[PDB]
This record gives structure tokens, C-alpha cells and sequence, in this order.
């Protein structure tokens, strides 16, 4: 335990990231949806928040077809903490889709205003996790 800091306090990054997230209006995704070649900032975020949310995507087309919805910020708010899902695949998204440097709160920023809440909500429960395994039986100091 590094910080004192746990899923009670943690980091206001993860309600900061829910608020903007709903914050955010159709046509702040509509453009976001209708843009043909999206910069390296928008797709890795929407690819890092479909593994989050259980789902598999990584085609922009396809994922375009699902930020369309009105809702898709919505179901990013009511994400539940716990689940049975794998969280485990945080490891799995470091490799290189973290690596890459546009996956940054300046480059998401400036990719979309809308999606700059989106690489904070995606880092958010990441940092969650943290307490969570803490807290988490076995491997316990």
C-alpha cells in the first residue's frame, strides 16, 4: 500500500470520470462517431472502455456503431465495480495499448473533449483495482 488511499477515497478521478462521461452530450459523440480516420487518442480509449465494460471491439466502424447510441456514456456511469468479468485483462491492456504515449491525458484531451473524460474514467478504475486486489485475499503482507 503506497498511499493511504483506498475505494473510499480514492482519487476523485473515478466519480470525476463518471460526471464528465454522462456530462457529455449526443453530438459531442456524434462528431466523435462520424469521424472516418479518428487520431491516435480516440480509438485507444474506446478500445481500453469495451474491455472494461466485458466487451470485445477493435475495429473503429465497429465501435463507432456503438458510441452512436445516446446511452453509451450511460452504461460507462452505471459500470459496477464488482463483477464476475476478468479484471485481470488490466494487465493485458499495459503490454503496449497503455504503452503507447498518445494514451495520455493530453493527447485523449485533445483528440475529443468528450474523450478526455473517457481516458480518465478508463484510468480511473484502474486505480480502484489497486485497492481492490490490496484488499483482495491472497497474496497478503
Amino acid at each position: 500500500g503506497s498511499h493511504m488511499k483506498c475505494i473510499q477515497d480514492i482519487e476523485p478521478t473515478i466519480l470525476e470520470a463518471q460526471r464528465g462521461v454522462k456530462n457529455i452530450k449526443k453530438q459531442q459523440l456524434t462528431e466523435i462517431r462520424s469521424m472516418v480516420n479518428p487520431p491516435s487518442g480516440v480509438k485507444i480509449v474506446m478500445e481500453a472502455v469495451c474491455a472494461i465494460l466485458g466487451y470485445q471491439f477493435s475495429n473503429w466502424r465497429d465501435i463507432q456503431q456503438f458510441i452512436r447510441k445516446d446511452d453509451f456514456i450511460h452504461n460507462i456511469v452505471h459500470y459496477d465495480t464488482t463483477l464476475h468479468m476478468k479484471p485481470q485483462i488490466r494487465k493485458y491492456m499495459e503490454e503496449e495499448f497503455l504503452s503507447d504515449p498518445n494514451f495520455t491525458y493530453e493527447t485523449i484531451n485533445r483528440a475529443s473533449k468528450a474523450c478526455g473524460p473517457l481516458y480518465q474514467w478508463v484510468n480511473a478504475q484502474i486505480n480502484f483495482s489497486k485497492c481492490l486486489e490490496n484488499v483482495d485475499p491472497l497474496r497478503q503482507e
